[PDB]
């Protein structure tokens, strides 16, 4: 049967760490859950506030030659009269003596909907409550810019974006492969690429929240607190990626079932069925584009219309409204630790430890194998099995 | 099992290099892991803040006979009050009290987006195009111009662009091959039926061709500042970070345009044999379109995935929109290190190190150090892991089965 | 195996060029990287800053009684005060404040774009046209008006272009060939059906020829400056970069025009084959291959015609005329007479002859150094092609692969 959560008490309770004023704790989680059994919900480490064991050492260094930005994110003093909110709170612009001289002194340029989102954090297991640690609204007082050819609108390239390239690149693929001696496969893939981005490797400007949480992390391997940070910002960020939207469909039969369910010439005529049912529940995936267009696309195609070229074009236009990531290269978020931060490298190593422990703990091997065979899966808080090869039950108990 | 990725140890720390106030370590990627081995997402470089051993030998230097802007670029005095932005800045222009004589002296002339974006940086891995290292708003106080041609409008050619012709070409190739064979006959007897058709359609539009000046080039202030920040001692991770920020090459010339292609292939067979001694089907269709605006490109993508003969109006609409959204349909690569300016501190040493960094980057991300495909499929170095693909029935994460 | 490309060792460093503050190295391309080896993208030459070992022998010269502009060009005094910009940045005209006299007395004259672009630079490697090295905005104080001919608009012929004649020509050339056979017959026996068709169509339009002036020719300031900024010693990479930015030749004459072309070929064969050794075979193969090309003219008409051309559709002459008329707006250099770019290196310049010779030699080495000759042979005698930094061959038959290694 399903297995309920199994847990341990906190195995440790720390000293009242000097700058933190907390007695942190560590516990363990023994079994999240299995076969849809009751997930665990407790934190893998508690903590307690406490009067600190010693005076805090932060003694924070002022910006000095840099502008004394209200949030402490020191900036080139020239950026006080930026007119550009290089400080976190316009205190640059407010401390300018009403001497506006914005970047793109004469030119007209906008801010990209996408570049604000560029440099997505990613939990390799999930997704992050704050999409980016990058503050993609810094410009260092430049106005590098790219043109959307679809509108001739210029957008500023925010300083963390080392490259931005809008590019129409449509791809579509349709494949069928079928043997009997017996199998059938049908595949459809549709990629609407929209643009490349690349993130700067150096001098990145982060959100004040992120550097505050880096100050909140101790130089100790505060494993549970490091995990709490990591779930705030993911295991990696994306340093390059392709944005836009995609859809994907497959239809798969036995070769004998293909000939009965079939005429392949009618299937092609639907590409370029009304008497059949089993053609209806094809696999379908849509990502990006405004949900209305994806819904009506599904409602037509699952009812087995021919391919509505106009609905596909309308969804592609909707991708301009609701773009999504198509592919990325990831880099671990510890690379974002500012090199001048106190104990920066130590915190970076403790982050690498946290990452490795994250992988080690949430590997599916924490749960049992299925009661007969097939695939074991981990859902968040509980494992399960799936066995589509004519097996059944929450553990594939039946075949 | 598959083999997960693996990495070397870290190097020792470098010395604490002056001015940059850091020490560094290096860590080669031993294996990416074929067979869907666990990815190596992790950084090859490490760096730590350090108090330097000795005073900073300043990277900054004087510009005597040249106006030193607020950006670090020093320009000939003739370019002050030139009316053009010659520094990525207006420190050359905001000072100006009088006689802002523009070098295009009372003639109408536009910017060209072809010129502004010309010279794209390129990562040789995947040929991914990148922002141009050149500053294409600098005109050296000249007024070289040519016509956009299809419209009778002149645009000003930026100093970094030595040529930019606007030749209209249209090309289109259409090829079809079809084969059917039947053979009938140890004593051996045959019944076999084979059917193959190959249909290949590709068409090209050329918008123009640029060529880059390569001596006296003027580069973005960010790019030269990043070269200043680059360490002299070949800290490989920092050089790889630079190469990924800017790519390893720039297009020193290329054609802008737009492209589309369509392939249809079918093989169908019924093979049998008997003898005396003492069905499979594959179809695939792929349509690719590059450049032009979304609407027309994707409408053609639909109308080309259909076998319907396209309306020439749609083709011409896409062709026109290619002027709005061209693609670098071809380029000639030049190594990015040639853009490293002479007359800069350790510039030649940095060039040496950049060449070594490009070598190591190509090697360190070589698929060559991934295990073979089982059935000889094309081995793919994806992000941090290796795999292979096979066209034949042999299939799976290494084509292990069939 | 693939064969990774290979390069020479660096040459020795040159001496420091006393005026150029620089020293240089050369590096031959030993092997291009056949069979999709490593690409040899690395630079053929390298240069290093040097504090010079001796004083510069200055590159400036005294033009004497000639006006010496803000740019290095020197011009005869009468060209001052022309109203025409006879030098860089009107410096010949900013030298003038009173009694301006345009040689186009009492009239306005159009600037011809075809004259402005005439004298295209050319690189022999793909015959790509580069920009004209000529300064076609120099009239030398003349007002030679010519008609556009396709239009009555009169334009002032610039001094460099000795002739621009709208010697209009139009051509259409058409050929079709059709061949068909049916043949019916240890030993081998076969019966066959065979059909061959070829169709070839090209049309040319000529808008006119330019002839560049043999003598007294005035060049752009950047061109002459780039000849000044040249090592005087032979320095493979520095002259190669010059030829790469200007081309090894210029059109001393050329015809502007437009061109379209359509090729259609069909080959169809049917074979039946039976063999006996001291088998029965049936085969059908069809090959159908169509290519359509248009060059010049405005995109709208060029592409509309080219699509209507590619289809079996009969072209309405009105659209063909609209394209041929738009060729007046966007011509293409359909032909040229090539002169070596070093013939533009002006006599009466410091080391002029030596730089001529050095460019001659650099062009020699450039032809040689990027010669496909040193690629490996094709395995099936297909055409070896030098790509950017890698070399291969292609073959049209069933023998196929990156070197046609299989069939
Ligand atoms: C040699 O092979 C021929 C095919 O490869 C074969 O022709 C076939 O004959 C069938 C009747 O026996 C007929 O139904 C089928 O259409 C077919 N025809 C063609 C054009 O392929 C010949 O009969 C065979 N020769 C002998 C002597 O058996
Ligand atoms: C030359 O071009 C004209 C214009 O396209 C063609 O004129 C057509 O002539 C046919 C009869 O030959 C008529 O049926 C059409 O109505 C005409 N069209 C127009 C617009 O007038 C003419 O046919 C062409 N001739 C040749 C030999 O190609």
């Amino acid at each position: 049967s399903h297995i309920d959560c199994r847990m341990s008490p906190w195995s440790e309770w720390s000293q009242c760490d000097p700058c933190l004023r907390q007695m942190f704790r560590s516990r363990s989680i023994e079994v999240f859950g299995q076969f849809n059994g009751k997930r665990c919900t407790d934190a893998v480490g508690d903590r307690r506030q406490c009067v600190p064991t010693e005076p805090c050492e932060d003694a924070e260094d002022d910006c000095g030659n840099d502008f004394q930005c209200s949030t402490g994110r020191c900036i080139k003093m020239r950026l006080r009269c930026n007119g550009d909110n290089d400080c976190g709170d316009f205190s640059d612009e407010d401390d300018c003596e009403s001497e506006p001289r914005p970047p793109c002194r004469d030119r007209v340029v906008e801010e990209s909907e996408l570049a604000r989102t560029a440099g997505y954090g990613i939990n390799i297991l999930g997704m992050d409550p704050l999409s980016t640690p990058f503050d993609n609204e810094f410009y260092n007082g430049l106005c590098n810019r790219d043109r959307d050819g679809n509108t001739l609108t210029y957008y500023r390239r925010p300083w963390n974006v080392a490259s931005l390239i809008y590019e129409t690149k449509g791809e579509k693929n349709f494949r069928t492969e079928h043997y009997e001696e017996e199998k059938m496969f049908l595949h459809v893939k549709g990629e609407i690429h929209l643009g490349r981005f690349v993130m700067r490797n150096r001098d990145v400007v982060l959100t004040t929240t992120f550097v505050d949480d880096i100050k909140a992390l101790p130089t100790t391997y505060e494993k549970g607190e490091y995990f709490a940070f990591l779930e705030t910002y993911g295991t990696h960020y994306s340093s390059s990626g392709s944005l836009g939207g995609l859809y994907e469909l497959i239809y798969v039969l036995d070769k004998a079932s293909m000939k009965r369910k079939g005429e392949l010439k009618d299937i092609k005529r639907c590409l370029g069925i009304t008497s059949e049912n089993l053609i209806d529940d094809v696999v379908s995936l849509i990502r990006g584009g405004t949900r209305k267009y994806a819904f009506e696309l599904k409602e037509k195609l699952l009812r087995g219309t021919v391919i509505d070229v106009t609905d596909f074009v309308n969804w592609a236009s909707s991708i301009n409204d609701a773009p999504v990531l198509i592919s990325q290269k990831l880099s671990p978020i510890y690379n974002l630790v500012p090199v001048k931060m106190k104990n920066a490298h130590l915190k970076k190593q403790n982050l690498e430890r946290a990452i490795e422990d994250y992988i080690n703990e949430f590997s599916v091997r924490k749960c049992h194998t299925c009661q007969n065979g097939g695939t074991v899966i981990l859902m968040d808080g509980k494992c399960l099995c799936a066995c589509p090869f004519k097996f059944e039950g929450i553990a594939c108990e039946i075949s």
